RNA sequence: AAAAAAAA
């Protein structure tokens, strides 16, 4: 009835299997890809017909993590999986970036690829198996697609590269990089790193690109027998005559406008050329259409900018390939916030703020590889006034979550260990103006806001957004690229890092033939510029300050005996409630003795510090104890001796095996010399009273 | 490179700092306004071109409270981030209402104002600072706007008015009137009051209007050096002939038709005339636009009704200036809910219901100013069938939150204090028909539903909406304006109060030249009309009565030794779940020594009291129990004996000495006779295995 | 002025009361239906003119459980 | 899975150690919520079979011996 | 000893 086709190949130490034809037979193609007990089901459905008047390729990628894949019922009140998480949206972006540029030019049919995680081995991460899955699904479908891609996560254990590291190994790794490539060239790189040197990162990318050849060979083998016939699609014929007709009229004039050098006079000059040339021949036979004309005019603009940059020295803004827009940097701009800074690159402004908190306010994010609690929170706001448009604010789009993640990778490598800084820290970066690359203006600002709040950060960090143009063998690397020159970049990349060593590299490639030395000079030029930005920031704030003091929560640490803390948590743990209500202060649950005191001022902290040492008087070695007799009855005398446990006297006696009598030395409330060197009965260390006799 | 313009003046005690040019340079204007460490960043972005479909003005105002202001991590579990709520939406409406009238007629270009709170001093409210901020931003851009508007919150303490009261001052105050006004006149008033006479409320509006003069003068001085050149905008030219042709064939045949008393009959006549004029236009329609002809027709209608109302006695429905619509009031209409009332004022009809609950079910509002718990909740539901239309129902719009808040101000003045009414109270109003002013029908309904459920309100309250029509030297004040008659009103206002004293007041003004001498008669006519509604309302329910017979929750507060209550909490709340569930009533966990036994009858209250007595009590003498070994302690034990708690036999304890070494009882199934013995301070109570009677 | 018209019949040992004319007069019809102290208010609004270009029949049914019907304030954070 | 075994109604005392201290270590080491039970019907709540069998093996090991205050051929393992 | 209801 139904027969599955299975191919099994060895990637690293994990057997990986592709299963096809078994499920979802009405979708254009579908594959279950399984790698060492983690499995994801990936399916592509592509429209057969072009929706008329579409001028942008509509590609949808959906990635979703069903909780039944871990064997757990969802925590939500509904007990059902909700809207896609931040983490899931980011994984979808990782699949989309290497796929979108690989479809042929002028392909505009609707395409949707859905990846569902269906089972998870906690040790094996589902994303690197999802990327192979999308590559398999697209290459098996008839859809016009320029060859399969692999994917490989490379780590850096003990100065060795280790392909596809398992989750525990990442604890002691200094690098986590995700290469995706075809057989000809790399297509994208994403990473976080504990300040590695440049050549170690480029070495990891050249390594990962070779280990992916196994997947490329294996998907090509599967498509030989189990693939659908490629449905024939031919790009719509270009009108050579129309392109020549519009060129004679505007090419020389548009070139002249770019030769004119200004922020806005070139703009106005281009507009008068565009408006007239569009008007001319607009009414001639009614052949001209707004879509037909606008596209050719923008295409001529892109041609004159590319050709001008590869040869003519001036860029659109007039700075040379190695120059960065002017800096202006300001600290403590907001009142009554824990720490704040404004970083301006001249047309990119990031107002960024760091707020501290007690451990209670840390996030507890539950996911398939296990619940974990993180103490560093990064949020990136891109409000619509920042690019001069009007739109609904509402909730963040994928790019805001993408940029918020990349900036977090940049700073995370320089944050202090929780043992020497116990507070949770949230950084919110609010973009106020955006014409450059605003994610890298966020990293610089975040390092200022953190060290202004007086977190002991390990070093200053800064970012640079860069582009490469390689129409011919000649290439030019461009530093601090404007947003308005995205189309000019044949590759573009971001190089967030420190005075020495790189923190987070991200790189998306759109052209064939980028060999390793063309990456090497491009991020050597990136090291140059990053150092210049770092130099200006050291003059604004050289080192971290002592503390925020703007109603900053204060935390204090002290080591107390495990027995004394158990009694402060005595009566079932009720004893701790008696303290927290009196001092407005939480005491934390390290029962092995590392007491944390946390409070909103420098008094209730000190009151709690006085109270913990005051209220517990349990010592088993002890000393002569001038405690006060409460009852001198048989079965041992009762004596007031203080905190912890008040010991009862050793059995039937006062001291010396009941040499004396209860009637002898009888009064209430009297000071007597107690000592606590006895047996541990009723769960109490017993005691005795050395009154001119001794046991 | 960058330096701000800075302008600081003194408003009342605080110092206001206006700061410009430093941030968001691509928005049409942006201003950082700071008042005693509370700071809000406010920006306006306005599209220069107009969309050629718009026949209304799209102005959008967003107010948002970043919780990084005042240094705290967001409570929301998901992503530690927030979305717009009631508290923010009401502040957006307070900025919106004064700005819309000032913008010139025919200005249809889209405009967006975004106001972000970036720091809060909890003594100074952010709302007043924002209204100055939006006024500065709009007046500083070139957007055509008629003058800056200052704002002013006016408190009232020991019969002295105080400007911008701090939170500490306000709590003691008897009014909280907001006023916003240009140099010529007031433009908006919003206020709650502890039942003050009309002359005290009018005194506040004039006083606040005069203190705002400093803000208006200062904003002009800033615009004199930092301001943009005003962008040219001309109202679209109006063709007198196009208006004249429709006017000639309408006004006479509409003046007679407005005379017809029946609403449906007149509606059918005017619609027929309208179609006939459209037919008369014939070739070329009206500039080839039916809409243009319709606009002229609506205008001719508005002019005839307005001119008629201020020259002649009859209104659209044949009523005079001082005739409130026919009143039909019916209490207790719903079964098995704690209190309900249907209030019908002519066509506007409101079904209102009151429900009581335990203090536990109060909501916790995490406002930027500080966390607070309110015990009184008002919810206003406006379903689309109330208008006779079809539409969605699910999510409340801005107006439902606006009206819900105004209705809450009406009743909040007359609620009993929690220290003689220990319940949370929720009022839900369902507007079942809405021709007229629905929100003030909701206040009456709420005042009947509350005093029907038996809450002892301080007096009955009621409300009315009113309109002023004003020309070159004369004006008419109309009572109970209908929805259709709002277009003729130049001023409209709503008043809610008891037999003596205004409780809430709201005014919006659309024209200059209204004055204290007009408002003096307008509120006196309101005192007349309100005092009639109170009499009809009084007949249905004269005074608050007893509590609901059965459905209402009743509270019992039995006193228990709180250490035993703490043990009944168990491992932080695990046994009490069963106890509340088996009773099926909301018995509380409060450990203060007052156990809340809340139940819907006396039987479940007594069952719960007996259930807590079973687990808390220990028999003081009992019998010679054959106690059986239940547990191990450290050299200790727990023995089952009479009452809810086990006793301990320490191994040595049968006669205060080891007369018979007691090792043999130290195992299960021995069950040897014991007798009750003393309770010690430690909590390990004394027990001994002795047949002899022990006390 | 205003008064309902009421019909009461016995269905399966529960008295059922049909009550009309008192509320939602603006909507095309409204009928408070009650069966032994469980009560639901039901209203229908229909457009008098058919929108040109419609082919299918757009019927929308909305059922709502207000929690004030059971005497309890809501469990939701926003109340 | 929830696992349950009978262990002798005296030697059960030795499973627990002095108070909660050894219970913390055993629950932390095995990743199981093993509770204190005087009856000896020790309940070892677990999230999978591996954690259950790991907890069964350690509770078997650390209380495997009958104290009758008798003679043992006890080998000195550490001075 | 492992201590009191809060579905953002």
């Amino acid at each position: 009835m139904l027969n599955p086709i299975v191919r099994k190949f060895q990637y690293g130490q994990h057997t990986v299997t592709l299963e096809t034809g078994m499920m979802a037979r009405q979708a254009t193609a579908a594959v279950m890809v399984s790698m060492d007990d983690t499995a994801v089901f990936v399916t592509v459905v592509g429209q057969k017909k072009a929706k008329p008047g579409q001028d942008f390729f509509p590609l949808t990628v959906n990635y979703q993590e069903r909780t039944y894949a871990a064997g757990r019922i969802p925590g939500s009140f509904f007990r059902r999986e909700g809207r896609p998480s931040e983490g899931e949206t980011l994984i979808a972006r990782l699949i989309d970036r290497p796929i979108r540029p690989l479809f042929p030019e002028g392909f505009v049919n609707e395409v949707q690829v859905i990846a569902t995680v269906v089972s998870v081995n906690p040790q094996v991460n589902p994303d690197i198996v999802a990327m192979i899955g999308a590559s398999a699904a697209l290459s098996l479908s008839g859809i016009p697609f320029n060859g399969p891609i692999g994917a490989a996560r490379v780590g850096y254990i003990n100065d060795q590269y280790v392909l596809n590291p398992t989750q525990d190994e990442l604890k002691e790794s200094k690098l986590d990089l995700v290469v995706a490539g075809t057989e000809a060239a790399v297509l994208m790189v994403e990473s976080e790193a504990q300040l590695l040197s440049e050549d170690q990162m480029l070495g990891a990318v050249v390594f990962g690109h070779e280990q992916q050849q196994v997947v490329i060979q294996n998907i090509n083998e599967l498509v030989k027998e189990a693939g659908k016939p490629r449905w024939d699609w031919q790009p719509e014929p270009v009108n050579e005559a129309l392109n020549a007709r519009v060129a004679a009229l505007a090419e020389a004039r548009l070139s002249d406008a770019y030769r004119i050098t200004d922020k806005q006079e070139r703009y106005a000059q281009v507009d008068v050329i565009k408006s007239e040339t569009i008007a001319t021949l607009l009414a001639e036979d009614e052949t001209l259409d707004e879509n037909e004309l606008g596209e050719i005019l923008h295409a001529i603009e892109k041609n004159v900018v590319r050709s001008r940059v590869l040869a003519g020295e001036p860029r659109i803004d007039g700075r040379e390939k190695d120059m960065i827009r002017g800096l202006d940097v300001r600290t403590g701009v907001l009142p009554r916030t824990h720490g704040s800074a404004l970083f301006t690159r001249g047309e990119t402004q990031a107002l960024v703020t760091a707020t501290l908190g007690t451990a209670r306010d840390a996030q507890v994010l539950d996911e398939l590889m296990g619940e974990r609690t993180d103490t560093f929170l990064f949020h990136y706001n891109f409000p619509p006034y920042s690019v001069g448009e009007t739109g609904m604010v509402g909730s963040p789009k994928r790019r805001e979550i993408g940029h918020g993640r990349l900036a977090k990778r940049g700073v995370l490598a320089v944050m202090p260990d929780m043992d020497k800084f116990p507070y949770t820290v949230r950084v919110v970066s609010e973009i106020t103006e955006s014409n450059g690359s605003s994610s890298m203006a966020s990293v610089c600002g975040a390092s200022l806001a953190l060290m202004d709040a007086g977190v002991p950060i390990k070093a200053a960090v800064a970012g640079i957004a860069m582009g490469l143009v390689k129409e011919g063998d000649n290439y030019v690397v461009l530093s601090d690229i404007l947003g308005d020159e995205d189309h000019l970049g044949d590759m573009d990349f971001k190089v967030a890092g420190s005075r020495d060593g790189i923190s987070a590299l991200q790189m998306d490639i759109k052209i064939e033939g980028i060999t390793k030395e063309i990456m090497q000079v491009a991020l050597n030029q990136a090291k140059g510029a990053r150092l210049h930005i770092l130099g200006v920031m050291e003059q604004a704030i050289n080192a971290p300050r002592g503390d925020i003091s703007e109603f900053a929560p204060r935390i204090h640490t002290i080591k107390i005996n495990p027995d004394k803390i158990k009694d402060v948590i005595g009566k079932g743990g009720s004893v701790i409630r008696a303290l927290t209500e009196e001092t407005g202060t939480t005491i934390e649950i390290e029962d092995d003795g590392t007491v944390k005191i946390a409070a909103t001022d420098g008094e209730k902290a000190k009151h709690a510090i006085r109270r913990i040492e005051e209220i517990t008087a349990e010592i088993e070695v002890g000393r002569v104890y001038t405690g006060k007799v409460t009852r001198i009855v048989d079965f041992g005398a009762f004596v007031a001796i203080g905190g912890g446990k008040e010991g009862l006297v050793h059995i039937s006696q006062i001291a010396d095996k009941r040499v004396e009598k209860v009637t002898d030395y009888l009064q209430m409330g009297q000071e007597v010399p107690v000592k606590v060197l006895e047996v541990d009965r009723q769960g109490r260390i017993r005691l005795s009273i050395k009154e001119a006799t001794e046991q």
